[PDB]
């Protein structure tokens, strides 16, 4: 019962049985059935009923072991479990002696089993092996039920987590049918999945640097998928999307990972109205798809504290950033914008409310600060859009038709943090401040080639999974989060 | 022929002159009744010269051709198909603007919204008759012709041109997407579980390929881009996901050629309680069913040589030939290599073989890479008419694969080849920690200590397969934005 000594004992076990000719790691075991299939077929039987003349070969890992004439194990696989009832009478003795063969089995051992299904004495569904073979041996003591969490090796060694905690398994299953539902959701609308370079010549933001040796160029990992997708829009693909890894060099956080999965799509002849309805539809239908209801409960502060219900029933509240800033601070900010006096105006708003006064105090920064202290968590109760950002804050999104100095842009916040960001792209090459005379330039040139009016959108899939799987950290919804050794 | 530069200038001037008149050359929203392929489908079979004059639609498109009175013709393309735009003076709504100038404004490459009614030309091909046509997004360049692209840098560098003009290219990439979709669904239907793995590992590259190196500054940690998805996936098999797979980008740093590029999409899966016979049936089934899915037949024509040159026909009808590598080498060279293997005598023997026969190039002389080289010359190009397996590689050549049951010094391993190129790689994983050579990465060797079931695993170059199914001699053709020096 000292895990190092246990490890040593089991290693020695392995070799002295290899010495007897028995191989503890056999090459192949033909599998007739899987534990869930097993359950589904045989779940309805009488209590104490055996069916002894259909012989099955089933496999799994032994997660519970209990002990002359009988042995009970708990065999698990595919996140589900059946009991293993070994009877002396049914055992095929010529394969090996009963005692010796079933004494070799320890918890965590992966075994093949030849036997017949039936339910137990009072009829818990079980398989009765005529013989039990060791497919792979576990050399370590598996941590017990609550042995992990806090742990945090759980991120380092994930397999242990997936074995012991069901919640993580369930979490990841959920993650991939979130992505599944997203991909299908898009595909059904005629969207087109593509792959875009992860190493680009030009990369404004905080990148990684990598180097190709023989091409002898230093390249940067992508901060987003946007530009080449828009170039694809220019190319005749008018509905296009990509689900892929994106990279940023900034610091790690609860909600931040250097490596995060994003879904960015571009949609021709659509503006942020169709994008908003797209968001409402997607999130509503997704939440209903998972939970059979639009209402979910999410624990923001710990598990130990009162959750908050989040209602994904559409439509979601839309808040003009500037307007409600102007209403709450009760000053008329602008007329637009960065503009000297208004700067000063904004700055004083920042000081009296004892907010950060971020430096350098340019206008965009001040607007971001103001907008987030005031607006960003205004509504927790459900996802809400922050709309019509100033176009000093958004030198991509096209100018708002009616409201000048603003953009057509929407940013969807769930539970105080950013999830979705979508805007109508600016297709006028003369109105893009970014294109300079003497890559990104390929996008500007493609822009000279007449990109149609198009709305774009991008997603937080890691964070979305966080909220839908009810987790407070991004590392819980990621299989192997990046960590320092 | 006109000069491109001042054409560009001319319509830039056009654009802001149009802005000076209050007109917006880049409108915010055009709302669309119908998309061109839907248009096509609905109205194809209208009688010649038939006209639905009560039905008014708003349709968008890009102008790819223009004819010069009171009558105008265009080719409106979108979503891969084409309708003609018949602008009749008598039909055109004059209240919005003058016919002449409104339609003298439109020139090739422009993206226009069109409000008008469907019909068919008296000559009998489908047409949209605008009562009104508005400019959505203007194109400032002449655009090239079917001459313009292939063969060219800008076919790759400016991709949108390739997709617009060539009309072959986007069929290619559609195909790539249908390949990958078909693969994902193919795996999903078998109870496989898609996952996402780190693209950045502390693990370096591998003996075969140099690593891409990057650095995370705040953790002050040197990270290496993944050369394969294998290790975390196998760790997931330890974790209780018995059928797992990932389709994603994979990074190798070696040189660039037609069949190789540094950043390529691969698909790798791991299958518990499966041995490679399951894997070969899997390979044969995937490829057979796939080729039939796309082409309606099991045989496809690929040009091993250039387009001018005679294409060979490849037959994907299973089962495919299995060729034991060492034994085949022995049979063709008519020398008995081994018994095993890296024997100084045997290494010498192999060298003598390569130089004496082929004058094929010796290399830094590892026994493994020797075997690989002789294999490369002799066996690989044997079958170009059918996809074929090179099977049972010696374990010196394959550290990860499990030992062959009945044959010493060999592994249970397959490698599938199309036209002499390496498409698919699979083997039965070696789950014994003590048998394992590396354990004498650490996280994987430790994963084995909690036990890993008998598993088998496979990986797919997607880009190459896409080449062979889309008939391309270079991988740069099936990758949307290939990497090139500017
Ligand atoms: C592509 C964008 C669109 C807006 C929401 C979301 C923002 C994104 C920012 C971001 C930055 C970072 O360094 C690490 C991360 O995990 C994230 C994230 O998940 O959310 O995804
Ligand atoms: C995952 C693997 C399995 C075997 C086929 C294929 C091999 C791979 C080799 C390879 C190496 C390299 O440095 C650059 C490349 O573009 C490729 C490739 O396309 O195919 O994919």
């Amino acid at each position: 019962v000292d895990p190092r000594l246990y490890f040593e004992n089991r290693s020695k076990f392995i070799q002295d049985q290899k010495d007897k000719g028995i191989n503890p790691y056999p090459h192949k075991f033909e599998r007739t059935i899987s534990i869930p299939e097993f359950i589904e077929k045989y779940k309805d039987l009488g209590n104490g009923e055996h069916l002894e003349d259909t012989i099955l070969n089933i496999t799994g890992r032994i997660m519970r072991v209990s002990a002359q004439k009988l042995r009970f194990f708990d065999l698990v696989g595919d996140g589900e479990k059946i009991q293993v009832l070994a009877n002396y009478s049914f055992h095929n003795h010529e394969k090996g002696n009963f005692a010796e063969c079933y004494d070799k089995i320890r918890r965590g051992d992966i075994v093949g089993i030849v036997g017949f299904p039936g339910k137990s004495k009072k009829g818990e569904l079980s398989i009765f092996p005529k013989e039990t073979i060791l497919l792979s041996a576990c050399l370590h003591m598996l941590p017990m039920k609550y042995g992990l969490k806090d742990t945090e090796i759980r991120y380092r060694q994930r397999y242990l987590d997936l074995l012991i905690n069901e919640s993580s398994r369930h979490t990841f299953v959920t993650r991939t049918k979130i992505i599944n539902f997203l991909r299908n959701f898009l595909n059904e609308r005629g969207f087109f999945e593509v792959e875009t370079p992860m190493m680009n010549l030009i990369a404004n933001a905080r990148p990684f640097i990598t180097h190709h040796n023989d091409l002898d160029l230093d390249l940067y990992l992508r901060i987003a998928t946007e530009l080449p997708l828009k170039m694809l829009i220019v190319g005749g693909i008018d509905k296009v999307y990509e689900i892929g890894k994106v990279f940023r060099n900034e610091g790690i956080d609860n909600t931040h990972n250097p490596e995060f999965t994003s879904c960015e799509f571009y949609w021709a002849y659509a503006d942020y109205n169709d994008l908003i309805k797209w968001s409402e539809d997607f999130f509503s239908q997704l939440v209903y798809h998972l939970f059979g209801t639009y209402k979910i409960s999410y624990n923001k502060d710990g598990p130990e504290n009162q959750p908050i219900e989040i209602d994904f029933t559409p439509p979601y509240p839309k808040v003009s950033i500037v307007e409600e800033i102007e209403k709450v601070t009760n000053t008329i900010l602008e007329q637009p914008f960065d503009s000297n006096e208004t700067i000063e105006k904004m700055i004083n708003i920042i000081k009296e409310h004892k907010i950060e006064l971020p430096n350098p105090p340019t206008a965009a920064k001040l607007l971001d600060q103001l907008a987030s202290h005031f607006i960003e968590n205004k509504y927790n109760d459900k996802p809400f859009f922050i709309v019509e950002h100033p176009q000093i804050m958004s030198p991509l999104a096209k100018y708002h038709r009616t409201k000048p100095g603003l953009t057509e842009r929407l940013e969807m916040f769930i539970c105080g943090k950013e999830v979705l960001n979508a805007y109508t792209e600016l297709n006028d090459p003369f109105k893009q401040k970014e294109c300079f005379k003497l890559l990104d330039s390929a996008f500007c040139t493609s822009l000279e080639y007449g990109l149609p009016p198009t709305g774009g959108l991008g997603l937080g899939i890691d964070r979305i999974t966080m909220f839908l799987t009810n987790k407070n950290s991004i590392k819980d919804v990621i299989l192997f989060p990046t960590m320092r050794p």
